[PDB]
């Protein structure tokens, strides 16, 4: 049920042993020695990765190394659709702007931070959560020129439990991380967007990289002289597979959770955040779908835009299902009522006062937050011409020196990016008419961005006419309209441009709402410090984990399926047979790689198939994971690698607020399927040979 | 393969049934010379199956079987279709016009009689051995002179089985006074509605209650206010013990049609012509209908039923083609015929190989014709609404060419035009469907094979299908109300003879009839060869594990209450519960609305003695019984013959079961009798119906 701090391993060890853990405590996490923890990395600032060889080979998800596979791909060598398999270390491709972060040391610095904070004065100061303030304390503690005395190292202090616990992390960062191997996108992204958040899953979501360093294994930027890193710890790969009920554990960097939400915050997340996102994206996606289905060229231009909007839409549907069916609101209400009753008993009323302050702040910001989500979902992300060019003061104080041509060249560059090869003004007008009709129904005239008041005032409520007039008269309405402007440009034309006025107006309102809403975060945050302190003093820092905050955590559970609905059961493991069942040659998402199809037909599964002869693909577990856990190593009871985490099912997305034992699962690619693809699809034996594969 | 067995076959199947769990005595289930459970089974309204459940003639069947009767008695004042109907006294039960219940009184093997009569052959190629007229002449001869007059309510019928190798005579007792007694609201009776058609898991309470009425002596009588409820020979006891996984289950009913003795060439034809054309053509039709319904809420209202009606057989064809592609149906038919051919070669009897060859040759010869027939039927006859627009009759055209009979002809044409262009017809939606359907039709059917008017697309319109369809409506007398009225004011024979819509409709119907007539002669050599083919199969492997094709006659099937795995890592259990109804609840979707009385029952757990051992309220279960269309409403029995449910559907994965039974996929979808009794009790409050049933603990 939790995402535990490494410090909490001692207090959780006995239960983990009861659940099946066989390894010694300090072999997993040692605060003053080498352990399995030293083989986990933060891959490219978001994902998790893991070292799997004494030469710095790193495994992570295909969707984690996707940008690097795409950057090295050309029409000549398309690594994204064909895969990439460097047959020698010298063939491994360097990557610009990549990093791998090791968590070298972790220390509890709570007393230090709390004593430094006492020099306050302002009791409402937010310095206790300020990265700038906490970095000043981290540098003070580490020393004057720490990074120069310990090269490649850096320190960071983070708040936990709403400002009740602080940890200082000593990090070692490597920036020479090279692409080694990747399956084709047909394997790496088999489900593609249709199977996102879906269990059963049949995606071989993996990619292979390598950490490079100088002669002494110290961090160094890309250099042709860099040598592969010999890490102090790497995972052994298990070939024993998984069975139902097997103990499993994960280490990784979960990003965010909201475990200490009040009941009022759950209601707000549902009725504002999720309902607005669901309704607004449903309108946007509906119009996009009609247009993509009717014109194959529109499908090409809008596929990525449609898929990008669907991802958080699906999350919101999944989260609202948990609020409606799993009693999230009620369990938060029970959590706060129990603290309020215990505080009354002890004579300490500050916890009830804290929950009341949160409720009052939530109730007060309701209309503002509704207006913010309505404009953000409805217009800022809903309508493409909202992100059309807005002339700067530098560009206007140029059109009225003769760098008038330099002003127009900068405006043209931005116009070309807005009206790019994937932009359809006709599709955008149709989306805007449906999105603005909904926006104008929900937001009253007095709360409208100034230019939208023209719908009622100048266009007699005809939204279609208003949108038609924006494109007919705007210099960004077509290429010919822009060129006519660029030939005779005046500041008076830009100041009265209907598209510029629309874009400026909606951005002004979006910033005004953001600025007016920002002051409401602080009383909530301060009250959460008192609220979580009460919860911890009452029930202990034992079965209540601190919210995720992109720091290293461990979670444990079992390889287990679940029943999604009445009379339906999803098992704990998918097979290669499931890939073949889903095969569809006339659908890019469900195309099956011919080398993999042949492997399946011949049953060329080597040492990777199970005891029954079926080739495993993926499994699911009751571990508690969230965004940031992509690429996380999944370990056995002996700490051996059995898979990589790559997703979680939609039924469990409400798990960020309340873990769902009967529904929430981590979706993991079986390590045996990873090895089968490297071996029979990539034919990259050197990668298998450098790993320590245990029978 | 698993079987829809003749009643005569119970004797030789009994031992296996007992070894599979059957506990009742053979003659208590079926006795040719006495009362048995078979006497409580009826053919409900000529299609469905039903069952007698009380000593006062109460009959249970599906909600979709009694749907028309519930709809005919419904008004805006008392909407029984939407709220349910529960007659609180026998006198309140509603009579029904044109209803019937047929009991199978006696069944007799008359094979030797029919085969001896057939020996008086005046042509060896005669189809009289399958002729209902001929077989009725033999049935009347055997029953005697004036049998119907000397035995009122009874009738005799002889049917061919095993392709003309076995014949049975059925003595039927028909009752026509069958009254509506009870029905749940449509929210329960058709809970899944079209979304869950052919779907397992299923949560639909598909049942309705009727009562057979008869004269003072329990003899058939048409509706009369003097009719008394029938005291039947036999009725089912209701079991409350429920079902468990692996329990023995059995069904009696009237399965309509199967194709168990198809050759491999007939499976290929079913796939590549019948199913592929239906799939492709309905996909085009449904796609255009969906875009129009989604864009205009008034179009959704007008085309919902038309869209749902087209989707039903489309889904069946997708399910059947999935079995041909994944379950090896073609290969198993090929293995079946190769084995007979090899055995015939050893017996020195080449007639079986000659028979399979005649079938293959006939299938190969009719291929282009059959492709053209399905292409026009799916593409135009069903695909385009203006294909069924008015065509002036020879007598209507004669009337328009010096009398007052011209206004009588115009009134008749107007009546047909108003039925075509009714409140649910959109000419704009029809033009869009026709453009897409004709574009596909014109791509598949060559100019020389086109219905005469479609040749104008290339000849007069330069291949512009949109222009051709636009011109049909712009110039046609049936293109709009104003166009019809202008014609009706000044009607001329010449205007109808040159009308583009009349010419289109006539042309496509002419080609549809020409193709049907040219294809009809191919059925007979196949049928005759099937008589030899099935005779060989029976002589070789016996009339034991090879059931005769379904032909709307009484059959039994048996199996177990068992779920199945539809795909990798997914398992569907054997039973659904009332929780599954609640999970699917959606108030803003008419299909998934939950009745408030039922929702309250679930919340209070007011399940009485109807819940299972774990206090969960069962709704439906599935079984490995072999069923098909005609089995809707069938009684599902326990190992003791007690009623445990009513069959109401089968899953799409098993629709290929009409050709080859699929043990690991095919299931009968059954409404649990405990859920039926819960709805009568806690939703209808109709205690008298529970009291007249014999409920066993
Ligand atoms: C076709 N429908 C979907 O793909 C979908 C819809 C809503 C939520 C989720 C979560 C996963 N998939 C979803
Ligand atoms: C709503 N249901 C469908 O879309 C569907 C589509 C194709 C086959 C089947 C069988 C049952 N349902 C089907
Ligand atoms: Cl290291
Ligand atoms: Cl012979
Ligand atoms: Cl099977």
């Amino acid at each position: 049920e939790g995402m535990w701090l490494m410090q909490q391993l001692g207090r959780k060890y006995a239960q983990m042993k009861e659940r099946g853990l066989k390894m010694k405590e300090y072999d997993l996490y040692n605060p003053n020695g080498t352990s399995l923890k030293d083989a986990v990395v933060l891959f490219d600032g978001g994902c998790t990765g893991e070292v799997v060889s004494d030469r710095g080979l790193v495994l992570t998800n295909h969707h984690c190394g996707y940008d690097m596979i795409q950057a090295h791909s050309t029409l000549e060598h398309n690594y994204l659709e064909n895969g990439f398999w460097a047959m020698r270390e010298a063939d491994e491709l360097p990557n610009k702007d990549i990093s791998v972060v090791f968590i070298d040391k972790i220390e509890d610095v709570t007393d230090y931070v709390k004593k430094e904070l006492k020099a306050i004065k302002d009791p409402n100061s937010m310095d206790y959560l300020s990265p700038k303030y906490l970095q000043k304390l981290a540098d003070k503690k580490a020393g004057k020129n720490f990074s120069a005395k310990n090269p490649g190292l850096s320190v960071e202090i983070k708040a936990f439990y709403g400002g009740n616990l602080y940890l200082m992390f000593t990090k070692k960062t490597y920036t020479d991380v090279r692409l080694v191997g990747a399956p084709p996108s047909s394997i790496g992204k088999f489900g593609a967007d249709t199977d996102n958040w879906i269990w059963p899953r049949h995606t071989g979501d993996f990619s292979i990289f390598r950490i490079y360093a100088d002669k002494n294994g110290n961090p160094a930027p890309y250099s042709e002289d860099n040598v592969p890193l010999k890490p102090k710890r790497f995972f052994n790969i298990s070939l024993g597979g998984v069975q139902e009920n097997d103990y499993a554990m994960i280490m990784g960097f979960p990003g965010t959770t909201h475990r200490y939400f009040t009941a009022s915050e759950v209601d707000e997340w549902k009725s504002i955040d999720n309902d607005i996102r669901i309704r607004m994206r449903d309108i946007r996606q509906g119009v996009m779908l009609r247009e993509m289905l009717a014109d194959p060229q529109i499908k090409i231009m809008y596929s990525a835009k449609y898929a990008a909007s669907q991802n958080a839409y699906k999350r919101a549907i999944g989260a609202n299902w948990a609020i409606k069916t799993r009693g999230l609101r009620q369990n938060k209400q029970a959590m706060q009522d129990r603290l309020i009753a215990w505080g009354a008993k002890q004579g300490t009323p500050r916890y009830e006062e804290a929950v009341h302050e949160i409720d009052a702040t939530v109730a007060k910001r309701a209309d503002l937050r509704r207006r913010y989500w309505m404009i953000e979902e409805g217009i800022i992300r809903g309508i493409e011409f909202a992100r059309s060019p807005i002339p700067t003061e530098d560009e206007t104080k140029a059109l009225q020196a003769s760098a008038r041509k330099e002003a127009i060249d900068k405006i043209r560059t931005r116009y070309s990016k807005f009206a790019n090869k994937d932009y359809s003004a006709e599709v955008d007008k149709k989306v805007a008419v449906a999105m603005l009709t909904e926006y104008l129904k929900e937001i009253p005239y007095e709360n409208l961005p100034l230019h939208l008041r023209l719908v009622k005032d100048r266009f007699a409520g005809d939204v279609q006419a208003y949108v038609d007039d924006i494109f007919a008269r705007s210099v960004f309405g077509s290429e010919a309209q822009f060129d006519a402007f660029a030939a005779v440009p005046s500041v008076e034309k830009l100041a009265e441009d209907p598209m510029v006025l629309f874009a400026s107006s909606v951005f002004d309102e979006y910033r005004k709402l953001y600025n007016e809403l920002r002051p409401y975060d602080d009383p909530i945050l301060r009250a959460q410090r008192t609220y979580i302190a009460g919860l911890l003093e009452m029930d202990g820092d034992q079965d209540q984990f601190p919210d995720a905050n992109l720091t290293l955590r461990f979670t444990y559970g079992q390889v287990k399926g679940y029943s999604p609905r009445d009379n339906v059961y999803y098992g704990h493991q998918t097979t290669l047979d499931g890939v073949m069942e889903k095969e569809d040659p006339d659908n890019w998402e469900f195309v099956v790689d011919p080398k993999l199809k042949a492997v399946y037909e011949r049953k060329d599964f080597g040492r990777y198939a199970d005891r029954s002869g079926r080739m495993p693909v993926a499994f699911c577990a009751t571990t508690h994971t969230t965004g940031g856990n992509s690429g996380s190593p999944v370990m056995n009871a002996n700490g051996e690698l059995i898979g990589l985490n790559f997703d979680r099912n939609w039924e469990g997305v409400g798990g960020d607020i309340q873990y769902l034992a009967d529904y929430q699962r981590s979706i993991i690619v079986d390590i045996r399927y990873v090895l089968l693809v490297i071996d029979k699809v990539g034919g990259c034996q050197r990668l298998l040979d450098e790993m320590n594969i245990v029978p």
